């Protein structure tokens, strides 16, 4: 079945693909699939290279899913993660807000504070939270980036352009766009927000479970709600932001190897899956958080046959792509 040449985001995320690649090699038959590691600085990097036949696959937030589909990378889903249990497995998580206890401000009050994004032009980190607070940003409101630099007073949004908008990397000089920088991703928000350099982390309803073990530690935090009332962070599934489709691996739409990735991971997650071995984890390491695959996720599901990003994503996921795309208050 041959080799599935996987695109790793820095150093972190390239250990554990080795690490992957030898137990694979273990417990798989000779003519079985394998995984190669590719190293690249970020996902666009991942993006490219697998649009130029230099590397097959790599796991992307929905958002990202998109922007993959576009011309002229032309990329396609295969592999959905699923999260929440085995029993009833759940394609989508939720993006929310979670913001320090007695911090005293609302989802209506965040103009002024210091903010904390897994990443530009992600689901959670920032389309869904940007898209709601779109028509309190100061105008211009586009280009987009320079509008939220504007209402916030500093933040930390990995990816970004610190150039053209220095506020934007206030909180992680430079807005690297891997593992590298500590404020990257679910848990680098997280710990922005922790740490106390912001004041709010947009990310998942998992992220505060996965980063802190002590319920006494999390009752220090809340979520911020959409009618602008707070409630406790155990209590997402009525205070969240929206509901986002999972983080999916994209592969090319010709000569893709769609079927050999899914062989892969579905022969990996059962080998390695949630809880499966103590030697190796799919959805955990040592090396660092969300490496790969989310943490919060717990298996995958094969994509329907030739689905590209538009229909995968679903109806309203894709207007609020659209509404935003064209503003309007
Ligand atoms: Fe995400």
């Amino acid at each position: 079945d041959k080799t599935v040449r996987w695109c790793a985001v820095s150093e972190h995320e390239a250990t554990k693909c080795q690490s992957f690649r030898d137990h694979m090699k273990s417990v798989i038959p000779s003519d079985g699939p394998s995984v190669a590691c590719v190293k690249k600085a970020s996902y666009l990097d991942c993006i490219r290279a697998i649009a130029a036949n230099e590397a097959d696959a790599v796991t992307l937030d929905a958002r990202l899913v998109y922007d993959a589909y576009l011309a002229p990378n032309n990329l396609k889903p295969v592999v959905a993660e699923f999260y929440g249990s085995k029993e009833d497995p759940q394609t989508f998580y939720y993006a929310v807000a979670v913001v320090k206890k007695d911090s005293g401000f609302q989802m209506n009050q965040l103009r002024g504070k210091k903010s904390c994004h897994t990443g530009l032009g992600r689901s959670a980190g920032w389309n869904i939270p940007i898209g709601l607070l779109y028509c309190d940003l100061p105008e211009p409101r586009k280009p987009l980036e320079k509008a939220v630099a504007n209402f916030f007073s500093g933040s930390c949004a990995p990816c970004a352009d610190g150039t053209d908008f220095p506020q934007l990397c206030q909180l992680c000089p430079g807005c690297g766009c891997s593992t590298l920088n500590q404020y990257f991703g679910y848990s680098g928000a997280f710990k922005c927000l922790k740490d106390g350099a912001g004041d709010v982390a947009f990310v998942e309803h998992s992220t505060i479970f996965e980063n802190l073990a002590n319920k006494a530690d999390r009752d220090q935090y809340e979520l911020l709600c959409l009618d602008n009332t707070r409630k406790p962070v155990d209590e997402y599934k009525d205070c969240h932001l929206a509901q986002v489709p999972s983080h999916t691996v994209v592969a090319r739409s010709m000569g893709g190897k769609e079927d050999l990735i899914w062989e892969l991971l579905n022969q990996a997650q059962e080998h390695f899956g949630k809880d499966k071995s103590k030697e190796f984890q799919l959805f955990s390491s040592p090396h660092g958080k969300d490496l790969l695959f989310k943490d919060s996720a717990h298996g995958f599901l094969k994509v329907p046959p030739r689905m590209d990003a538009k229909m995968y994503l679903g109806y309203e996921y894709v207007t609020a792509i659209r509404n935003l795309r064209e503003g309007t208050c």
